[PDB]
């Protein structure tokens, strides 16, 4: 190995109707992108990724950039990147509808333009972190660490962090004529508890979440505890069917509370492993009613 240069990219389209709105095609979430790694010693390694996303406005961003360096204590990578609790995840084996119980992105959306991420692993237990810097009050604040381990059929991780937006989009104010965002100053603060047991052909995760959503200089605080449990079952060659039940609750210290109940069921079909078509219903509830939804999608992937 003098290095690999990979061009990637997965073409996705997908068929989605929520109820009692307008059914929607589409392409967002297509990928492409160069992966090169690059070789210095028998103890360091390079490496420039580059992926170029399609929104769903027709148009073409930079949805991540990243520069690594593999050494004998990990990688640490450095840019626009997916969260390390994005990396992590959870319980939720949905395609379409669910991650609804995963509470790390309510501000970041997973995402934040400019992290260090850390990964060591070592003999089936691993060590995950991230920091998000600060700029022009216009990067958020991110500090993010997770642990987990493999213990035969059972894995696990925990962990989580904090996430702050200082200029938070929370809704819209219109005096007489003119119209301006209304920002606050947020904290997301986050746990997390995951366990994913290997039963044959059966998998089946439960993970716990629990976050804290802080605005500054403003009284509100709102606690979330969110449980996902969720399953796939390999029935066929290159068929999964897959499951998933979400409850997350809500508690304002003002006193209102909320809660919502997402529940999904699909079926994955892994033509290859450059194909693949499933197929999803959502069941959606919680105070404030009885959403159905379906979604149907396939991915080419190169
Ligand atoms: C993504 C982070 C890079 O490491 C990939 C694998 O690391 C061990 C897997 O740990 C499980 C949680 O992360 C899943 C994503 O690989
Ligand atoms: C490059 C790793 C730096 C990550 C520091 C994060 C520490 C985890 O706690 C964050 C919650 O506060
Ligand atoms: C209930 O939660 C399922 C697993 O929870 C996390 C893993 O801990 C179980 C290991 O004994
Ligand atoms: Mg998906």
């Amino acid at each position: 190995d003098a290095g690999t240069v990979d061009f990637y990219g997965q073409l996705r389209t997908e068929l989605k109707f929520l109820e009692d709105k307008d059914p929607t095609i589409g392409s967002g979430s297509s990928r492409a992108g160069v992966d090169a790694n690059y070789t210095v010693n028998d103890s360091l390694a390079l490496q420039g990724k580059v992926e170029f996303a399609l929104k769903d406005s027709g148009d073409m961003y930079v949805r991540n950039h990243i520069l690594g360096v593999k050494t004998n204590f990990g990688k640490f990578s450095f840019g626009k990147q997916w969260t390390t609790s994005d990396d992590v995840y959870g319980a939720d084996y949905s395609y379409f509808f669910g991650g609804t119980g995963l509470r790390y992105g309510t501000l970041s959306d997973a995402l934040h333009d400019s992290q260090v991420k850390y990964v060591y692993e070592a003999d089936s237990f691993w060590v995950k972190a991230g920091y998000g810097f600060p700029e022009d009050n216009a990067k958020q604040e991110l500090a993010e660490l997770y642990v987990g381990a493999t213990f035969g059929d059972l894995a696990v991780h925990a962990g989580g962090g904090q996430n702050r937006d200082k200029a938070f989009k929370v809704g819209s104010n219109t005096v007489g004529t003119t119209t301006t965002d209304i920002k606050a100053d947020v904290t997301n603060s986050y746990f997390e508890v995951t366990g994913e047991y290997t039963i044959g052909d059966a998998l089946i995760g439960v993970t716990y979440y629990n976050a804290e959503l802080d605005v500054e200089n403003n009284p509100l605080v709102i606690d979330e505890d969110a449980i996902s449990v969720a399953g796939t079952y390999k029935v066929a060659d290159k068929t999964k069917l897959y499951a998933g039940y979400e409850y997350v609750m809500q508690e304002a210290n003002t006193g209102a509370d909320e809660d919502g109940t997402l529940v999904y069921l699909g079926v994955e079909y892994k033509f290859a492993s450059w194909a693949r078509v499933y197929a999803e219903y959502g069941y959606g509830d919680g105070t404030t009613d009885s959403a159905n939804n379906f979604g149907i999608g396939a991915r080419y992937y190169w």
